[PDB]
């Protein structure tokens, strides 16, 4: 019991220590505005990506289709040629290009959907650091009528 | 001939199989982003003690 009641009176000595140390309004959000700038640059560099990895994407979406086309053309070529195999080969080929296709389409506005939403959601940080930026200039009114009393003892 | 066709039909294989690993590492990639928003949303409550 004896070493339970030092230990809490310890931890509340140290912790209440630590906090006014550490407690300066200026450091404070310099640091966290950094941090939230970063993640924003980071945020703002993985959409861009999100963005370039659609694309690449949307390539390769783009190339299954042409091979479609391509499937499609060798499909009335092997009508033509009244090679059985052939055609067959042809459907066949077709038909899982095909919901490939879809499902990277499916993806792909999923992917949509989401690099939309963190655009909105950067948007949204854009406004908060800025509404941030706000509170400080409040703050600095509030210290220069601090020094108008002070110019009142030198006056 | 016959070794060509098995050969073309497994390299065929190879191509569409190679384009689904490049779909799979996209999807990863999105997973990421999703992950990096949730990280955001915890940065969010940090800012309210700031404010």
């Amino acid at each position: 019991m004896g070493l339970f009641d030092r230990i809490k009176r310890v931890v509340s000595s140290n912790l209440n220590d630590l906090v006014n140390k550490a407690e300066d309004p200026e450091k404070m959000l310099e640091q966290a505005i950094l941090e939230m700038q970063e993640d924003l640059v980071q945020l703002r560099q993985g959409v861009a990506q999100a963005i370039a990895a659609q694309k690449r994407s949307e390539k390769q979406y783009n190339d299954a289709q042409n091979e479609i086309n391509k499937w499609q053309r060798n499909a009335q070529l092997a009508l033509q040629k009244g090679d059985e195999n052939l055609a067959r080969q042809a459907l066949e080929r077709k038909k899982t290009y095909t919901d490939t296709s879809a499902a990277l389409k499916a993806s792909l506005d999923t992917q949509s959907t989401q690099v939309e939403t963190l655009k909105r959601n950067l948007i949204q940080l854009e406004s908060k650091i800025s509404e941030a930026k706000t509170k400080k200039e409040m703050l600095k009114a509030r210290i220069t009528t601090a020094k108008a009393q002070e110019q009142l003892q030198g006056m």
